[PDB]
């Protein structure tokens, strides 16, 4: 049978400690617990018997009535707190009134569900779960800690301060860790924050467990540089043990909870592997009289407490010969010099510890108050003392704590309570300590980031992909979580619309800079400047030159029998046309514009058409007298029939100005001048051209004033062989102004030349 | 306190059955449970009152000792079973031996962590859940049912076979629902399935929780369209109840599991609710002696089931004037003819309930067979039964059931089973019923597809997006479940990688039909042939007509004196000349060769060379005269200087045939003769030409042999504009083969024409 530690009083108060480890993997089915506990076993033991002592000490709480105990060993194991909690219910089947619970969220519901038959209230002091809040199911629990609803809110504001995204999670097998790591998955989720895969073991599995574990962690390990363990101590002592057997020394970075907290019984030998480990801590002061009652105990004297002798063994690792406890395992005799006060470390729940006491101490009190207000004592009216009626008056109660605060419990049987935040540093070289790094409060995280990485170069963020929204390239995603992103960049005509998608522009737009938006890119019209087109306008100013001195030496010479054989009227006509032709060049190099680009028409239709057909009419009066001033009229009709197919051509093609678009990038403006309405008046203008073939070859040389004949046979010849040869530049090409311009001027100074010079020359000379 | 179904024996069996309805969630603290149950209830409390009476009845059977028997009341509630169990074990502190288990997972899982404390062996009949699996936990738990597990495939089966991919997901809070929903959340996410939303509820929740419930079902209705209930049944019938609330009557289809199977009490009242709903059995045919002594129950003689009267009085709505339990609440009272044969449903689970308490049976007798072979009854070393040693003998037995089958447990505890797949339909009017309508085994799923929609127009698919294989268009995941996509359609160059990404052909190259792939796009060239090369080629040959005349002409009259000037040697040259250019295009024109490209830049380079450079000498000659036979001298080498160029530029580019695309879609293929390679020779030649002009200035109109010198005065002064006519064209334009081809013909026939022609005429003169 296990062990008991009692005290004997008026009212019974039963207490569940760990004070041995819990079965290993493989003896489970025994129940046989392993090693003693010295923070979390004999200490919280001490505490316990300590702090009622000192409430039997008080005349101001609960007087007249002395406080018992029955204090049972829990072994952090589900079914040794069981019985352990079967035997405290055996009497109701002198009675426990109240259990002070185990410390394990698992442990405390496995016996809560026991104890809430028998009406027993039941005050925990460590477990920490969101489940335990449920007043459903868990209508006779209590808790002098916050529930794990803001434990996990800390760890989600830790990852979310440092840019973390892609952590890895850890979480032991039981209810603290299922329910904290199920908290802090919905709350991370919800935040932008990220898991690769969230992973469960086992606080006493074996280490191969542990090595598959780590193994596992490690496949991810250059992106999920961050572990989250709401682990339990052991847990993270596993993993820290793994690390060592399969040489990892900062591979990770562990994000602890309040089961690593700051316990030095996790790292003790592999301090080397926890170092930069972040964890959060409940926060609780050191408890003075505590420490002055502890430290004084001997194994000698110290005979309430059945487990310390062996404690001192166990710890001062040696044997007590004058006692039933020797033990010779331990080679050594403990000498009268050992002293607890070398290496003493409280454990960190010994606030909780005792306030858990007083709350059920106080609890008592007031029910007692409201009972018998009279009577000092142990009142007829309480005797059967009532689960409900104490459970009611906990529910209640508050008390001034050790600390210095007020305990209280809401509504759901939780209490308030902030968290600390420790960092795991090397202070000095081989000397390793943990360090108040920051704080938790009510939702306000305020941690220190001078202390923790002591440099610019922290962590290495965990993340899966680095940001890449830079400018072209955009994100797309693997199929896996929303986490992990491929980047493609779009074409060059695509912009970003969002950071999700590339959206292509419009048939005439460009995406402006940084690609956030698009812009129609502007019209390219033919330009006055540039190296081709000067060319072609200072042609056609040498030629307008030519023409106007062709005019004036035609105008001073004018009734000259040398020119005064042809028609004046005629070779004045042609000089028109050769003018306009000019005069077309000029007005077609501009702006394309409603206004201007009709001129264009007029000017390819008259000019090479109107010049030609008074010149016919002259070679075919010198052929074929070989008329009077008639030949003026037949002319004039044989432009008309030209001004009739432009006019033809205009009403199924009003002058406007059309846009093409080459390519997706450059954008040109011109009137919308067609394959059919340029090939018409060049069709007629062909037909010109044949009908002075015919005279040409007739005519051939005559001798004529200047030899006339001679001269404009030729004029003709050498200009039907660029109007040919203009054809399939013009077909194909992007130049079709400037070829227009070129050609135009080309076949006139031709004409101006033969035409008049032959004449004009000798006239003047 | 409750009430107890006893029976005496040597060896006692305790058994937990709902005998009542859960308690109600505002009387859960009182443990105070409902209404009477008749499958799950009086059924089961019979069956084992019946079966012990079967087995105390068989010699062959546990001979010469009495099975009695301890049943008590569960409520399906895990705190009550809990209760009743301390109840069982309070003699360990006639013992009990062990017990079958209760019907829920949750409620087996509490009742085994104090029953292994105690060595008691524990046998279940419906506790499915594959948490209980875990022997670690869970040693003395033993069941005749196989796991979830089995089950949780059967679903994802049915779910894959329909198409199903949007689904949505409630299982019931506790242990059956919540494994349950994991291991169908596990096996569907792995395969191909997609959960809308996975949501949980407890079973005996108000009318508002499920209504909440429901409108966040509805929120996904348009697209999914099935439920997915790893639910109870009350949780089911909850669902319908929220149905007819709110009017929702055929938007869902439930897909039920082991909790609903085909129980007529959860879909009573509300089957226009749950009329095509897929529910999963666990297979066990009914057991035929069950009936026949069940149906002759009455309450006059039944007096060992103190359960008996209440549900008498419950199923037939009267009262029972000469018994204690009146029950004055009813109304009538009950006449002698009233019988359970109307309306008599047994429940799915009999078989199993009874194989359960048959397993217990062998298990207590291959004990005694084992412990005391000799003896026929209870041994000595038998008195205080051994619980480990009936667990060990427990999980090695094997026997037969009723159903005829053989039972046998596995390593941890489980039985093989299989399960049926039942519809509930509307069979005839107003009247519904459930259908067998196939079975899962082992991993293979049988079903019967037109039992359930008998048509093509089943309910409408759960699934969330329609499928994007519609040829171009892909698939755009926007981070927020796997199965919910857009459709962005590729343009046409790129062809389909995956299903969720398509990639750019090669420059050269085009996607196949369907975007399946990519194919090499064939090339294209000058083919022999066509609508512009059979009119170049007959320049061509016309002038290589008009060159072998020419030549017959030279030389027939090459001694005549009307000829006998300057050199005809060096006129053979150019005629030479003429016709090595007419050939030229013959090997231009073609398909692209090494053989031909080697020859073709041969041919451009020469052949205006050298026959223009005899044309230099001999007109030097002209000039100068206003020599002897060494002009060809100075004539040749200047050719060989050309020629240098040429073999310059054969050696940096050496004849290649290269692909040359003008955009994606289109190829074409052309050997590597460059811009640069062009300009050097049409340099040389551009030189030439110019520097013969001076001379062909220089002679104008000089009175010669025929006037020999007049026509080359003029004819060479029309190979320069044309030569210039030709460079325009080469540069800007996709046609530089035919361009080539024309120009080539071109120049040759006017120098030709004009230099070998007046020749042949004067020679016919
Ligand atoms: C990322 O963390 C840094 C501090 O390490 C700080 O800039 C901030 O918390 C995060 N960055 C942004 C842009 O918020
Ligand atoms: C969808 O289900 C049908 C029959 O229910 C069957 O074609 C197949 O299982 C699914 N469809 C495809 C294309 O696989
Ligand atoms: N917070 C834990 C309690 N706890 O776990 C440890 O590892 N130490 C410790 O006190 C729980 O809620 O169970
Ligand atoms: N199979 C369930 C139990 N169960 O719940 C019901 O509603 N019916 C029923 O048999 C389990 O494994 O817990």
């Amino acid at each position: 049978r296990r062990v008991v530690a009692h005290m004997p009083g008026d009212i019974i108060i039963g207490a569940l400690f760990s004070v041995h480890h819990q079965p290993t993997v493989d003896k489970v089915h025994e129940r046989k617990c392993g090693a003693v506990r010295e923070q979390y076993g004999i200490q919280r033991v001490e505490a316990m018997l300590h702090t009622l002592e000192r409430i039997n000490s008080d005349p101001t709480l609960l007087p007249n009535i002395t406080l018992g105990c029955e204090i049972r060993d829990s072994c952090w194991h589900s079914a040794v707190a069981l019985e352990q909690s079967i035997e405290f219910i055996r009497d109701s089947l002198k009675p426990i009134v109240g259990v002070i619970g185990p410390g394990s969220s698992s442990v405390a519901i496995q016996v809560q569900n026991l104890l809430q038959l028998f009406n027993i209230p039941q005050i925990a002091y460590s477990a920490t779960s969101m489940d335990l809040s449920d007043k459903t199911l868990f209508k006779y629990f209590m808790r002098v800690v916050p529930s794990d609803a803001q434990q996990a809110r800390a760890m989600v504001d830790i990852v979310k301060r440092y840019n973390w995204t892609y952590v890895s999670a850890v979480h032991t097998e039981g209810n603290y860790g299922e329910s904290g790591m199920e908290a802090f998955k919905d709350m991370s989720a919800k935040e932008g924050i990220c898991i690769a895969h969230s992973y469960k073991i086992y606080s006493n599995a074996g280490e191969q467990s542990f090595d598959k574990l780590l193994k596992k962690l490690t496949s991810h390990l250059p992106k999920a540089r961050v572990v989250a363990c709401f682990c339990e101590g052991m847990t993270v002592r596993g993993l820290l043990m793994a690390m060592r057997r399969l040489g990892l020394a900062g591979e990770f970075l562990l994000l602890g909870s309040d089961g690593w907290a700051d316990r030095y019984d996790v790292t003790d030998g592999y301090q080397r592997e926890a170092v930069g480990g972040i964890t959060i801590k409940l926060q609780s002061p050191d408890v003075k009289w505590f420490d002055d009652y502890y430290l004084k105990l001997r194994p000698e004297t110290n005979l309430r407490n059945p487990w310390f002798q062996e404690f001192w063994q166990h710890r001062f690792q040696c044997r007590l010969e004058g006692f039933p406890q020797e033990n010779s395992k331990y080679n050594k005799t403990c000498n009268s010099s050992l002293t607890l006060k070398t290496h003493h470390v409280q454990d960190s729940k010994m606030g909780f510890v005792i306030n858990a006491i007083y709350s059920m101490a106080y609890g008592l009190h007031n029910m007692q108050m409201s009972l018998c207000p009279g009577y000092a004592g142990l009142c007829d009216a309480m005797k059967p003392i009532d689960g409900r009626k104490l459970l009611e008056s906990l529910m209640k109660t508050a008390f001034t704590g050790v600390s210095g605060d007020t305990i209280l419990f809401d509504e759901n049987g939780d209490s308030p309570g902030r968290y600390e935040i420790m960092n795991f540093k090397e202070m000095g070289k081989d000397y390793f300590d943990y360090i108040n790094v920051g704080s938790w409060d009510n939702g306000e995280l305020k941690m220190d980031d001078d202390e923790v990485w002591s440099k610019k170069s922290n962590i290495i963020r965990s993340v899966c992909s680095e940001p890449c929204e830079k400018g072209q390239i955009k994100v797309i995603r693997k199929g896996e979580v929303s986490c992990c992103w491929t980047c493609t960049p779009c074409k060059e005509n695509e912009y970003v619309f969002d950071e999700y998608t590339c959206k292509a522009c419009q048939l005439g737009s460009w995406p402006t800079d940084d690609l956030t938006g698009c812009d129609l890119i502007p019209v390219q019209y033919l330009r006055w400047g540039d190296p081709e087109p000067i060319a072609a306008v200072v042609f056609a100013c040498l030629g307008l030159l030519a023409t106007l001195f062709v005019t004036v030496v035609f105008i001073i010479y004018r009734d000259t029998p040398v020119v005064k054989s042809s028609s004046r009227e005629l070779c004045y006509i042609i000089l028109a046309g050769i003018c306009l032709g000019y005069l077309c060049t000029f007005c077609l190099i501009a702006k394309p514009k409603q206004i201007y680009c009709y001129l264009q028409r007029i000017g390819i239709g008259l000019s090479p058409a109107m010049s030609y057909s008074a010149l016919v009419t002259k070679t075919n009066r010198i052929a074929r007298i070989l008329s009077a001033c008639a030949q003026l009229v037949i002319a004039f009709i044989l432009i008309c029939i030209q001004l009739g197919i432009i006019v033809a051509l205009f009403i199924m093609e009003p002058p406007d100005i059309m846009h093409d678009y080459p390519s997706i990038r450059e954008v040109y403006l011109i009137c919308n001048t067609t394959n059919l309405g340029v090939v018409a008046p060049l069709g007629y203008n062909g037909l010109l051209i044949l009908a002075c073939t015919f005279y040409a070859f007739k005519t051939r040389n005559v001798p004529a004033n200047f030899n006339e004949a001679k001269y404009i046979a030729f004029a003709m010849y050498t200009t039907c062989i660029i109007w040919l040869a203009f054809v399939p530049i013009y077909f194909g090409s992007n130049y079709k102004a400037i070829t227009m311009c070129f050609s135009v001027s080309l076949s006139a100074t031709v004409l101006l030349g033969c035409m008049f010079v032959p004449k004009v020359y000798i006239i003047l000379a």
